[PDB]
């Protein structure tokens, strides 16, 4: 009969958490990379209506809305990675603009 039991699941749950990456917002530079992130992972298959800078936008939109980006309480801190991340993407992507 074991014990333990929960241990088990509590490592497991802190190693799952730990290992995961961070979601992240307070920062923006990680906002950034991250916003490159989904442009990028998306990108893959994000073919149909043959967008390009569209989600760039769209999405520093999105996770502004998400996280607060918008107008809000703030020092400049939460934002400024949305947006500049998704200039970083569009021109991280017109760098090659050949894909």
């Amino acid at each position: 009969m074991d014990l333990i039991g929960f241990g088990y699941a509590a490592l497991v749950t802190f190693g799952s958490i730990f290992g995961y990456k961070r979601r992240g917002g307070v920062p923006s530079l990680i906002a950034g990379l991250f916003v490159g992130c989904l442009a990028g992972y998306g990108a893959y298959r994000v073919s149909n209506d043959k967008r390009d800078v569209k989600v760039s936008l769209f999405t520093a939109f999105f996770l502004a809305t998400i996280m607060g980006v918008r107008f809000k309480r703030s020092k400049k801190i939460m934002p400024a990675g949305l947006v500049a991340g998704l200039s970083l993407m569009m021109i991280l992507r017109l760098v090659l603009l050949l894909l």
